């Protein structure tokens, strides 16, 4: 570099130590300054980072290069220039430098490798080197590189490349050791998977230098390697088979000796159970894997209270958990995991090998864990569990009432979790044993802890019980809570009304004998902390749901004054009990909500248009970002962003609260409409950076115009703005799941607007929406290995009722726009998928009932007709409503496929009359009534097909048949096919129906509804002339 350059740099590098003046001055006299200059910037920055005695000078150069080096970027660098760095780079790297400089030197090499910059062999013969020398320094640095830069591991020599990671593995210094792992981790995750079995075969030696950790006592670095472990677990975990169980016993070994440090305990714990959620069958096929599971994780969840026998801390603590309890809280989180991605075929078995021995212990904390595990389990083994009930109740209740606190909290929480898991059954066949059980456990015998848990315990229960189960139960439960009600521990008294409400909510009108003592007890507290008035709120109002309107009158004006005062006092936890609350009024009150809706409305507003809170960030600028619960960090395109995830979580559910605001209101909502539409749905469906938002604003649409319909030019403005924002989404939208929502957004759209609310320039967009839709569908679908192990279906679903929608609406004038993608249509149709051949069937049926399409008969017929007789009952229903619709609607021209299609029908009608193809074979019963009606001895198979019950469009078409073969002794055959369609609301018959038996004695008349029980002939009664 020339002489001056070198001082005025020198100068501005060393400024960056410091002060934020002199420090800014000298960050903005670089950015400023320093296109013409970043080739002298370069060459400068790395000659410090390698030849500064300086440091700190070094380090801050040698960061900085690596920063401004990807932003050049490298490629564009004159070659004459990038030869000079890099050997500077190389230079200092072998010469004399502190560890850490080293590190950042490294990095900064890292930046000047790159596929299409000129070959650095001087590198790789620099790394070879160094990896032999006796410098641990020397060693790590060069994995690290190697970490960065994994593939200059393909450019080394095999028979280098590996002696140098098994002699990583094993190496002397523990930091050289990790890094190699890390290394070696980092080559399966950066390069594509035809790359892998060339270091696949290491996986032995890098398991077998394992235990050497222990043997060292070097636990900590154990945990690092651990950690790496896990990631190559969920890269290539097959890779693990067959030293499968020698990873297993290490594991078990570690978590085992309890005078390690949890670290490595947890980290052995994760990469046991990350196996079951990366390679479910490989663990299943090993009896080993589930028994060293269990086992386990039901030592480590008996650590708990240490030093503390008697539990007194926690007793005294309140009911929030102590996440001191490291070890006990992974132990149960794994359980679950496990549990869930196995299911109870595979564990209840070894589960209870160990659970009937604990649940006896004369270890309080043994009792304990079995009562967390089975709690944990739960969910996962449902499948089994399910059918052992009762053995569960009798291992768990004996324990309800054991000399230990914790271990009756324990009980709690199992008959808690249960109820939630194996719901609705454990409410129909359990509550004699459960609500006696827990509700015990509310009495001031027992300690506070306890008796909120069991309190909690009941809301699990009530959630699924039917208000006639509960009834008996209810004045013992309420005379119980009400205790708890007035306990001294704020969070005794907060559960007590959330486990009140609850109830009450289940009771309904079965509640309504005990408002009246309640509700002033309720408003007492309130007039007296926010959470307790919060949960007293949401009490009040889940209780005048409960019992109705009148009866919630008799306190609501006070109920809302108090509301008021709480909404504009001086917790954000609050202003959820608050909101949900008013909305819970509304509800009560119909429309006579409206006055309030000037203090509601507006706070939901301006939560609602909360804008897309970004931070365009810099890399490190992330880690930090990320410490915040309330944030998280992305990469769009590499350039990464920081997102406040909170506040567009709370933007969705505020725009939840303006969507059924809207929903119950209806035209009463009008007055908003404009704003909300304007302002906050069409807006939303532009927040590329968070989905909710986007499908929250979708899901707006059509409910905000439906609410200015009703009211009332401006609905037509805003309509074809709003459909214009969702035809335009469907092309850009990436995420198949929203995709999918916009369809049916449009779909409701379309039934508001009514007739012909679409402009033809819209409706070609539409199509290229719905074929790029279309296109994207199936080449995720011809997707389906060495190493590993319903949103397609129901956006299709929702294709189909568009453009049903459309064609509806359009009155068949976008059948034009249909011949377009006619060709997806077709290759659909005869694809192997039957979801795509389903999709094409519907749509084909949807075309035929708008004789113009002749066009094509010749070229799906013969597909049709094969679908007929398909094993897949789901193709037989499309294919023969296709048959019906043509009879229906294109009756000449169809007439040669229909009549000989005739027999087969009267084949796929005969497992038919089950559940899952009851749905089938009533639309070919349809499709042969239709035919018979376009157009004997079919007729009476026809009626051996009634009745229809299930499918609404089929049943409504076969009893108008039934009816016209009428007007025009299977009298008790005929009526029952009736009273069957309407008891089982399915689909005027009723009057042919009449005229047949006035044509009968009164006693023959009388014996046909001799059949019927007591609840279905008071309807009969009531649908008869």
């Amino acid at each position: 570099l020339p002489e001056e350059v070198n001082r005025t740099l020198l100068q501005i590098v060393q400024a960056f130590a410091s002060d934020n003046q002199i420090r800014s001055v000298a960050e903005k006299a670089l950015s400023e300054e320093w296109e013409n200059n970043i080739e002298y910037l370069l060459t400068f920055l790395a000659e410090q980072a390698a030849f500064s005695q300086d440091t700190t000078v070094a380090a801050l150069s040698a960061v900085l290069f690596r920063k401004l080096a990807l932003k050049a970027p490298i490629t564009h660098i004159r070659k004459e220039v990038l030869a000079q760095i890099r050997s500077s780079l190389l230079k200092g790297f072998l010469s004399e430098r502190a560890d850490s400089i080293r590190h950042k030197l490294s990095d900064a090499i890292a930046e000047c490798v790159q596929d299409d910059l000129p070959a650095w062999p001087e590198l790789l013969q620099a790394l070879i080197e160094s990896l032999k020398s006796g410098n641990p320094n020397f060693r790590e640095s060069s994995f690290r590189i190697l970490t960065t830069v994994p593939y200059l591991i393909t450019a080394v020599d095999i028979n280098s490349i590996l002696p140098i990671f098994q002699s990583g593995f094993t190496d002397a210094s523990d930091n050289v050791k990790i890094a190699a792992v890390t290394a070696f981790v980092g080559y399966f995750k950066q390069l594509p998977k035809s790359e892998w079995s060339k270091l696949g075969i290491l996986l032995p030696s890098l398991l077998n230098s394992l235990p050497r950790f222990l043997d060292d006592g070097k636990d900590d670095a154990l945990a690092s390697v651990f950690e790496s472990l896990i990631e190559l677990v969920e890269l290539a975990p097959k890779l693990f088979k067959d030293m499968f169980d020698q990873i297993i016993q290490f594991t078990d070994m570690v978590i085992k000796n309890k005078d390690l440090e949890p670290p490595a305990r947890t980290t052995a714990l994760e990469l046991l159970t990350v196996f079951s959620e990366n390679a479910p069958q490989m663990c299943k096929s090993n009896q080993n894997y589930g028994q060293t599971l269990v086992m386990v994780t039901l030592i480590m969840m008996t650590e708990v209270s240490i030093d503390d026998d008697d539990a007194a801390e926690w007793i005294e603590s309140d009911d929030t958990d102590d996440e001191e309890e490291v070890t006990y809280d992974h132990a149960r989180q794994a359980l679950k995991r496990v549990a869930l991605k196995l299911g109870g075929e595979y564990l209840a078995a070894p589960l209870f090998q160990y659970l009937q021995q604990m649940i006896t212990s004369t270890e309080w904390r043994e009792r304990f864990a079995a009562m967390m595990a089975l709690s944990s389990a739960a969910k996962g083994c449902a499948d089994v569990l399910i059918g052992e009930i009762p053995k569960i109740l009798d291992m768990v209740i004996p324990l309800i009432n054991d000399p230990h606190p914790r271990v009756q909290y324990g009980c709690c929480n199992v008959l808690g979790q249960i109820s939630t898991k194996f719901s609705p059954f454990i409410q129909r066949t359990a509550h004699d044993r459960i609500l006696p059980a827990l509700i015990s456990k509310l009495t001031s015998e027992c300690t506070s802890r306890v008796q909120t848990h069991a309190a909690a315990a009941l809301v699990n229960f009530s959630e699924f019980a039917s208000k006639d189960i509960l009834e008996p139960y209810l004045d013992s439960l309420l005379t119980n809570l009400l205790v708890l009600l007035q306990s001294n521990k704020l969070y005794v008294q907060e559960q007590a009304l959330t486990t009140i409400a609850f109830i009450a909510e289940a009771a309904k009108n079965k509640f309504i004998k005990y408002y009246d003592t309640l509700m002033p007890l309720l408003l007492n507290v309130l007039k007296v902390n926010s959470v307790l008035k919060g949960k007293c709120m949401e009490c009040a109002t889940l209780i005048g749901f409960a019992v109705g309107k009148e009866k919630f009158h008799e306190h609501s004006q006070e109920l809302i004054s108090i509301l008021v005062a709480l909404q504009n006092s001086d917790d954000d936890a609050l202003r959820s009990y608050l909101e949900q609350s008013w909305s819970r009024i509304c509800r009560i009150l119909g429309d006579d909500f409206v006055p309030l809706l000037p203090i509601v409305i507006p706070p939901l507003l301006i939560t609602a248009k909360a804008t897309q809170d970004v931070g365009l960030i810099e890399e490190e600028e992330a880690a930090n970002f990320q410490q915040y619960p309330d944030w998280d960090v992305v990469q769009v395109q590499g350039k990464h962003i920081a997102i406040h995830t909170s506040v567009l979580d709370d933007k969705v559910s505020a725009m939840e609260l303006l969507q059924s605001y809207a929903t119950l209101l209806r035209g009463q909502f009008a007055v908003y409409v404009k704003e909300v539409m304007e302002e906050i749905a069409l807006p939303s469906l532009d927040f590329y950076l968070h989905d909710g938002v986007r499908a929250a604003g979708a899901t707006l649409i059509p409910i905000l115009l439906s609410c200015l319909l009703a009211a009332t030019e401006e609905l037509v403005l805003l309509w074809h703005k709003a459909s214009s924002k969702l035809i335009g989404g469907l092309m850009s939208e990436p995420m198949p799941e929203i995709t999918q929502v916009y369809h049916n957004s449009l779909v409701n759209g379309i039934k508001v607007m009514g007739d012909n609310c679409l402009s033809e320039d819209q409706l070609a967009a539409f199509t290229k929406g719905v074929s790029a839709n279309l296109t994207d569908t199936y080449e995720r679908m011809q997707d389906r290995d060495e190493y590993n192990e319903f949103t397609d279906e129901d956006l299709l679903d929702e294709i189909n009722k568009s453009i049903a929608a459309v064609l509806k609406t359009t009155n068949g004038h976008y059948l034009k726009n249909l011949e377009n993608i006619w060709p997806m249509i077709n290759t659909f149709l005869l694809d192997n998928e039957p979801i795509l051949v389903i999709f094409a069937l519907v749509v084909i049926g949807d075309l035929i009932q708008y004789e113009q399409t002749a066009s094509m008969k010749n070229a799906f017929i013969p597909k049709v007709t094969e679908c007929l007789i398909s094993p897949d009952a789901r193709i037989r229903q499309a294919a023969s409503y296709i048959i019906g619709v043509c009879a229906q609607y294109a009756p000449s021209t169809y007439a040669d496929v229909c009549i000989p299609t005739l027999d087969t029908l009267v084949q796929i009608v005969d497992g038919s009359k089950l559940e899952e193809n009851r749905s089938s074979t009533e639309n070919a019963s349809a499709a042969i009534a239709k035919i018979l009606y376009a157009y004997d001895t079919y007729t009476a198979n026809w009626f051996k097909t009634l009745p229809t019950i299930t499918d609404k469009e089929a049943a409504s078409f076969n009893y108008q048949f039934l009816s016209q073969l009428i007007e025009n002794s299977n009298i008790s055959a005929v009526v029952d096919s009736v009273i069957q369609a309407l008891n089982e609301r399915s689909l005027t018959v009723i009057s042919s129906v009449k005229k047949l038996l006035g044509f009968l004695p009164s006693s023959d008349a009388m014996a046909i509804f001799n059949r019927y029980p007591a609840d279905i002939m008071e309807k009969v009664h009531k649908w008869f002339a």
